[PDB]
């Protein structure tokens, strides 16, 4: 019923997330000098390094706000690609599933302590 054991949790999730070879399209803000109309189509940009300095900063309050901005990464990459079957969007894919798998019980427990604190 630790109530704040969710943040070292994200952070080992974020060091799992950067080792893997399927987030180097999302390890920094997408380069709008390669993709020059970006900003046309998305309207938040949100990468991985942002996530981490944001946690680590003291700027997320709960697991729930740091899991909506890696969710943003990966709905922008589905927003922003030409198709179903490009590279970049295949890897967002892989990754989301990994996050999801994993995500899942530091939300769990985070809120079970909060009913625990409330009971
Ligand atoms: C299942 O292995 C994966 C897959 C993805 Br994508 C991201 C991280 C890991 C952990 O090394």
């Amino acid at each position: 019923y630790d109530i704040q054991a969710w943040k070292k949790q994200c952070e080992e999730l974020l060091n799992l997330i950067f080792q893997c070879e399927d987030s180097e399209p999302f390890r920094q803000p997408v380069d709008l000098l390669e993709y020059p109309d970006y900003r046309d189509i998305i309207d938040t940009p949100m990468d991985f390094a942002t996530v981490r300095e944001t946690l680590e900063a003291g700027n997320y309050e709960s697991p729930m706000e740091l899991c909506k901005d890696v969710r943003l990464i990966f709905s922008n990459s589905k927003a922003y690609t030409p198709s179903k079957r490009s590279r970049i969007y295949s890897m967002s894919l892989r990754l989301s599933a990994f996050f999801e798998e994993h995500i899942s019980s530091v939300l769990s427990d985070y809120k079970s302590a909060l009913r625990f604190h409330k009971r």
